[PDB]
């Protein structure tokens, strides 16, 4: 029906899904974006994941040509993949892709999809990457680059995040400018302060070093080393360096951090501003489709119908009755009942404040069940689960602390944290039962409990039918399963605040850290693709020592992975960077590092920083408000 | 007169100095107060500055027993001091504090004065300190500690400062526990993780070393070094460790900040609420002093020579007349002319925003300067100083760039230099004598200029009564003088909140900057008090190599004052720690370093980041409200 019709938009308002499409063909179209919407999800999002993840486990580039091949000289660590192997992975995943890409059009139009700067896109690094495939099967330096691209412009959460960037890009680079003033400045005044005295061995190729170390300084990642041929010289020489990194740690990175925080609460509030402009557009047309006379307002005899639809499909409002329309003219003390376009969408978000709660979506009898379902919804069950959490809890200390008592009771009890998995895939069955499927993965801790349950039954299959550390390992960590019991906390007045801004930023903070793991990824094919050297053996040992202990690493992608975390808490980074330039042998290899280190270090993470403090204001903002 | 002293406490209302005295006697009190306003100010100043300097030059105090005397042996620079020196200078400066901590008695009451615990604590110190004085001349471990508490409370800056800390010191220790729980169940986990595998060489002391170890990785200033052996046995032992610094630095580490930068602000609103209430205080002592029927309202005839006087006094308003009655009358349309309490706040401070302008403060002629005072006061002198500047960065550039180039033109380049300090000792003489010493000292600008003019001018006595590296380096240094020209850059709209924020951000953040600074203080004769050794030999080459490279100090005032400065950057703190632990022993000399990172690092140093954040969001909305 339509007044159906309309209500389910309304509730999508309200729990605001976005579509844009404008009738009986938009019906087909609906039905197709649907099915899209539904099975695409799982069997999609497994798919562009585990394409991504092609690309950490492709078969590196330097080891196709000379000379020993497959060995722990220059030190790799993953399974690697050959041509033969690598060809049908890559054929696979692209095939999935490809019928994604072009499956929009059927609820599109075809000008409309091949118009979409989107789709565009999508379908060329398509067809780069099916070209590579071709060339890839007849014997490969963009392939995975169009990996990481096809993975970031899959997921929307992600484009959001990278146009947020793109907005926040410009006065970003305005603030990099004043800084890079601030860095030459600083590296004359200080190379012409040390000119003919003992630090022209740390000032020796002049300007050219002294801004490669003022910069280093910058990031502090040298505060005692860097100038301590001065200090012994003169006791004097460190009000300097005193004065530099006071004005520029505490003078100049707060600010450069205050720049990326304005620019980025602006360019949020310009993405959800949009993003209310597109929920006005769905109840727009909702409303357009009840308005039946294009007079711009609804009928009593029509809102009774809608608000009726309203309370019977999505949320438990009241009950209409004969005091229903008494209620109404009683009310109005006048015989009109119309409710405008503008009012009628905060009518559906009065009920969707309040009113609103989203009910619960067989062939069979609720006779054997119905014992089971108003028993579980019961409080008792859940202080059921907590004081199982709690016995568990005390079992895992004492197994483990067995473990490292070492005596042999160890066992007795492992068998018994085995029987607690069990519980919990008992707690699992029974609450999906119970509750159903959606309404289960409707709240993040369901969602989270029920996939750890999973991976304790593929680990349940896998360790009953594989045959310790092949056990203790494999099922002690599930005890973050107990992590739960941390809610408690919240009941005290003081923390609150604090496990709640928590809480909700273990979600809300993962598509910015997707974003710079994304980054990640692409330095990471950089690095890999013009650093597969290790001059092995003398520019090694010669480069790094106990950095070289650090440095065995950036010649696999997982290396290159966790040498690219390294450089992402910026302890010591600068032996990676100083040593891959006395590998290369000129000093323009230290823009790989710089680089990073100013797109990740001074963008990304100073906006995940303002993310931070915004998740926890606004925390604080709507405890404010419950009173 | 009456209406006059009134005009004066409403431009003191706008200006907002602060005195709480409630009068013919109330007269006497304020000759008082003011003399010691004026003279105490600089000559006290110096003072306080130089007796907080007596605890860097003071003499150590295990160089009073054995072994070997002055020396090189254990790591000192700075000129010591004896005893028979000392004693004259802790008098002198004991004695000038003294006379000003019992000043205030003049102006307060006897009873008033030794009840206000403010009062009380000085004279307390000033005992503590006297006894000190005594002992330290018939012949210690709390002297210098009285002196850093001593100047702390003699700067209101600082004092409000530290209150300001007090009040969001609970809620930070709130989250300092819940902290602790962080580090503590990491450090279990971790540990009964890797419980019987190789890092077993670096959670060998158990627990206890893996919260160490834990703590220092939080820090992350151990990052790539201490699961470097777990790396060596696993891949997918850095899971572990990117999980932790992930989730402790990123999601941690940063709400930390956000609950003392949310403190802060609250404490901050309090501190303005306060000092609104104390301006409202004297404004209102103003109003009490015209409204001379209690009535609370003011009057034509009272409040024209209110305005008058206000007018006359302090700014430029505009003129009255028989139509400044005439415009009362025809603005009112009723014969009434009757002003209450509360509007006439607001009308001295509309006078305070619009109208306010604080105007200039002989025995002589004006006949001889009115020509360089108007000749100065045009722009055209603007001009002057500003292409002076700039030539003159010319020659200083030409100048060093030959020392640089090492060629002898460099001493005829810097005759000109000298003669350029000339140059800037004119326009200081002429512009202090054209505009008057109190309009030259309302300009932040114009105080720093002149002060660094002095220290010209007494390089220059110096220099030239003493006699290259005495003159380049003494004058060369200078060039600061020309870096006013930044303030070009705010007529660029790119970087106008930028340096503006920067330029307001060099005086708000130094009374954070001292306190902080006297953190370091205490903390240095606490490390001086107890840290005096160096098992010299074997204990310092095993501490530390490159370690005691950077481990040559912490035996002086000054060596601990700059190693402190060091552990304030965060970079290698843990081998300053470490060390120092196995030198002394036991593990209860790590609560030295532990303790210094929480109060400064985690409390201080993310209170100054929150304060530049909100000084540069204040910029931005002042920059809004212009237009
Ligand atoms: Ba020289
Ligand atoms: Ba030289
Ligand atoms: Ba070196
Ligand atoms: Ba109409
Ligand atoms: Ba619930
Ligand atoms: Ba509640
Ligand atoms: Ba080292
Ligand atoms: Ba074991
Ligand atoms: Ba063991
Ligand atoms: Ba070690
Ligand atoms: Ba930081
Ligand atoms: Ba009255
Ligand atoms: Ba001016
Ligand atoms: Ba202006
Ligand atoms: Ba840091
Ligand atoms: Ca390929
Ligand atoms: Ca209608
Ligand atoms: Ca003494
Ligand atoms: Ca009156
Ligand atoms: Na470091």
């Amino acid at each position: 029906q339509k007044a159906a019709a309309l209500v389910d938009l309304a509730e999508d308002g309200i729990g605001l899904p976005v579509e844009i499409l404008d009738f009986g063909e938009s019906a087909r179209y609906y039905f197709i974006f649907t099915r899209l919407d539904l099975i695409w999800s799982l069997n999609y999002f497994a798919l562009l994941f585990l394409n991504f993840f092609e690309q950490p486990l492709w078969c590196e580039k330097n080891p196709k040509p000379s000379c020993k091949d497959r060995d722990y000289y220059y030190l790799g660590e993953l399974p690697y993949l050959t041509n033969a192997e690598s060809i049908i992975y890559e054929v696979i995943t692209l095939a999935i892709l490809l019928v994604h890409t072009f499956f929009p059009i059927s609820y599109e139009g075809s000008r409309i999809f091949w118009t979409s700067r989107l789709n565009l896109v999508k379908v060329a690094c398509v067809v780069i990457l099916f070209v590579d495939v071709l060339v890839d099967f007849l014997y490969f330096r963009i392939a995975p680059y169009v990996r990481v691209i096809i993975f970031i412009l899959s997921i929307r959460e992600l484009r959001d995040t990278l146009v947020l960037l793109s907005g926040m890009l410009g006065t970003y680079l305005n603030i990099l400018a004043l800084w890079m003033l601030f860095l030459l400045f600083a590296s004359w005044i200080a190379f012409v302060m040390f000119e003919d005295t003992q630090q022209g061995l740390t000032v020796f190729t002049s300007y050219g070093a002294t801004l490669y170390q003022m910069f280093i300084l910058f990031t502090t990642a040298n505060n005692p080393d860097v100038w301590i041929p001065a200090y012994k010289s003169s006791r004097w020489s460190s009000v300097f360096f005193v004065l530099y990194v006071l004005i520029g740690v505490y003078f100049v990175t707060n600010l450069i951090l205050a720049v990326v925080y304005d620019s980025f609460k602006e360019q949020l509030a310009k993405q959800v501003s949009g993003m209310d402009q597109m929920k006005r557009r769905m109840l727009e047309k909702a409303f357009g489709l009840i308005d039946s006379d294009k007079n711009g307002e609804i009928d009593k005899n029509q809102c009774i119908k809608l608000f009726e639809q309203l309370t019977n499909y999505r949320t438990l409002p009241k009950i209409s009755k004969e005091e229903f329309g008494l209620i109404f003219d009683e009310l109005d003390d006048t015989r009109d009942f119309k409710i405008n376009k503008d009012e009628f969408a905060d009518l559906c978000q009065a009920i969707a404040l309040r009113f609103q709660k989203e009910e619960v979506p067989q062939i069979y009898h609720s006779a054997l069940s119905q014992q089971l379902r108003a028993f579980v919804r019961s409080p008792n069950f859940g202080y059921a689960i907590s004081f199982i959490l709690i016995i568990n809890f005390i079992a895992v200390v004492v197994e483990t602390t067995l473990d490292i008592e070492e005596s042999s009771a160890q066992k007795p009890w492992q068998v018994a944290e085995f029987v607690f998995g069990w519980i919990y895939v008992l707690e699992m069955a029974l609450k999906i039962y119970t509750y159903g499927f959606e309404n289960y993965w409707r709240e993040g801790a369901n969602r989270f409990d029920f996939l750890v349950t999973w991976v304790i039954v593929i680990g349940e299959t896998a360790t009953f039918i594989t045959p310790f550390s092949n056990g203790e390992w494999i099922r002690y960590l599930l005890l973050a399963r107990m992590l739960r019991l941390i809610r408690l906390l919240m009941n005290v007045q003081r923390y609150r605040a604090f496990i709640a801004t928590f809480i909700t930023l273990i979600p809300s903070l993962m598509p910015y850290l997707g974003t710079i793991f994304c980054v990640l990824c692409i330095y990471c094919s950089i690095g890999v693709q013009v650093f597969g050297g290790l001059g092995n053996k003398k520019l090694f040992e010669t480069e790094l020592a106990e950095d070289d202990y650090l440095l065995f690493n950036f010649n696999d992608y997982p290396n290159g992975m966790v040498t690219l975390f390294n450089l992402l808490v910026v302890n010591n980074w600068q032996v990676w960077m100083e040593s891959y330039k006395d590998l290369t042998g000129t000093w323009w290899s230290i823009t790989y590092f710089v680089s990073f280190y100013v797109i990740t270090i001074l963008l990304l993470l100073n906006l995940v920083v303002a993310f931070v403090l915004e998740a926890f204001f606004t925390e604080l903002d709507l405890e404010e408000e419950e009173k």
